């Protein structure tokens, strides 16, 4: 399920981010602790109800960080190539000239068929020859047939703090201190 924000749900602003931190948990696996702004009474109603059903299901939390969206790679990549038997820290591909701009260390990455998310210690180039260095190491062997992703990542996530969320209406008729603690999964 996917945790909602205002990208998913523009009607409620509140929903946006007001501090986000990634942790790395050293097999390896980020930790995130969003907090939000105070959130008005409909906000708090959707958020509450959203959660509530990923309790019920025993589904996870896909969440979007928006302040890893610097959008610095584009184009479409039908025909990117990600070689097959690749495994440790680093992604090589063929880019077949088709993306624009380069990824910076730092940035986040994913492979299109797996939920792992990575961070990027290192970028090289010949050409369309593209070498991406990864912390962590590689969850997955390739197979030949994922993608690259860089920007719109997901993090395939658990809640830790459902037993400490929560809030009471505050004499302003806002919801405060709302935060939520979420393991990678
Ligand atoms: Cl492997
Ligand atoms: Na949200």
């Amino acid at each position: 399920m996917r945790l909602p924000d205002p990208y998913t749900n523009p009607e409620y602003p509140g929903l946006g981010f007001e501090s986000v931190n990634l942790v790395d948990n050293d097999a390896q696996y980020w930790g995130i602790n969003i907090s939000y702004p105070e959130l008005f009474p409909d906000e708090y109603a959707f958020l509450d109800s959203r959660l509530l059903e990923y309790k019920r299901t025993g589904d996870y939390l896909d969440v979007l960080l928006p302040q890893y969206e610097a959008f610095r790679v584009r184009g479409d990549t039908k025909s990117v190539t990600i070689p097959a038997g690749q495994k440790g820290s680093q992604i090589i591909l063929n880019t077949n000239g088709t993306l624009t701009g380069q990824p910076k260390a730092g940035d986040l990455f994913k492979l299109s068929t797996h939920p792992k998310v990575y961070k990027i210690t290192n970028f090289s180039s010949s050409g369309n020859v593209w070498n991406i260095s990864l912390y962590p190491d590689l969850f997955i062997t390739t197979t030949g047939s994922e993608k690259p992703v860089f920007n719109g990542i997901l993090f395939r996530t658990k809640l830790m703090n459902g037993d400490s969320f929560g809030s009471t209406l505050n004499n302003n008729g806002t919801y405060s201190g709302i935060s939520l603690s979420l393991r990678e999964s």
